[PDB]
């Protein structure tokens, strides 16, 4: 069985998004640093607790795939300061996303979450992301480049034992699926802050968590072409928290204009010509 690739964030930036690429996954040693874990962990905390199940009753887009012992909390930037400074800003993930989206244009984020699953949560089914959200993406030549990739963010440890997800390296070429099997998977072994990347066509499920006790937590962040609408929205972040993030940072939560990569590119969600934060004079780097 060949494991998955291991990669060092530091030392082998340039061979991060190749690997994938090539295999379909690689794991990215401290992709996150103990410190920027532990401030996450501890901001989300309380949202993650009164979340209800996915497809609580009060809710008006209920997720009807996610079993009920998964809990799941996006639109982060509001509620972690870590996340929207920190991991926005990543220079790792900033590299990895730019080498692999550079074909298309600019990318954002279509959705980071934090997945807690509580002890005894069930294996996932093998899947491929982005099906209950773009269809358009299964209308992509088979050999389209990755329109979104997905960094799987340990925030607490995965072990065999506690569900550590599963993957089948290849898999995101495979056209024909009658190999599809969990025999054909290994598994993601890391300690909080190493980060699985994979991508939209890479087939993985979360694990089974064997132990009874265990709660596993981390952080999905699916990056993807400013050409594909983001899961989640954040049109209802107070504007002093959008105003206090990087240039950068706002263009990835939608709140900047985006640009393709056409020579005579015309751009995305523009104004009469000018951009989001020229035409509303936003601010930017100001402290709350
Ligand atoms: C249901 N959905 C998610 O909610 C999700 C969660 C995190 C990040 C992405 C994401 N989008 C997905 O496409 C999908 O995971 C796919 C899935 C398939 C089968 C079982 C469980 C999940
Ligand atoms: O639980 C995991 O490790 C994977 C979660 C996942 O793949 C999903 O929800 O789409
Ligand atoms: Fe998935």
């Amino acid at each position: 069985k060949s494991q998955i690739p291991r990669l060092s964030a530091i030392n082998d930036l340039h061979k991060i998004w190749p690997t994938v690429e090539e295999h379909g996954a690689a794991i990215i040693e401290s992709f996150l640093s103990l410190d920027i874990v532990r401030r996450l962990n501890e901001e989300v905390d309380p949202f993650v607790k009164i979340e209800p199940i996915p497809a609580a009753k009060t809710k008006d887009h209920p997720n009807h795939v996610l079993s009920t012992t998964t809990r799941l909390v996006n639109v982060l930037a509001p509620i972690s300061k870590a996340y929207r400074e920190d991991v926005l800003n990543s220079k790792v993930l900033h590299r990895i996303c730019s080498d692999a989206f550079h074909v298309y244009g600019d990318y954002w984020v279509l959705m980071g979450a934090v997945m807690e699953l509580a002890p005894s949560n069930p294996a996932q089914p093998l899947h491929r992301d982005m099906r209950f959200s773009h269809p358009i993406v299964e209308y992509l030549k088979p050999d389209a480049p990755a329109t979104s990739i997905n960094f799987l963010v340990a925030l607490s440890p995965f072990t065999a034992e506690n569900g550590a997800t599963h993957v089948i390296l290849g898999s995101h070429k495979w056209q024909n699926l009658s190999n599809v099997s969990m025999d054909a998977t290994v598994r993601a072994l890391m300690n909080p802050g190493d980060a699985l990347l994979i991508t939209d066509s890479t087939i993985h499920c979360g694990g089974a968590e064997t132990t009874g006790t265990e709660t596993r937590r981390l952080l999905t962040i699916t990056m993807g072409i400013s050409q594909l609408t983001p899961l989640e929205s954040n049109l209802a972040v107070p504007r002093p928290v959008i105003e206090s993030l990087t240039p950068l940072a706002q263009r990835l939560l939608g709140w900047a204009s985006q640009r393709s990569a056409a020579p005579r590119d015309i751009g995305l969600l523009t104004i009469r010509g000018n951009s989001i934060e020229k035409t509303m004079n936003l601010k930017a780097e100001q402290p709350l």
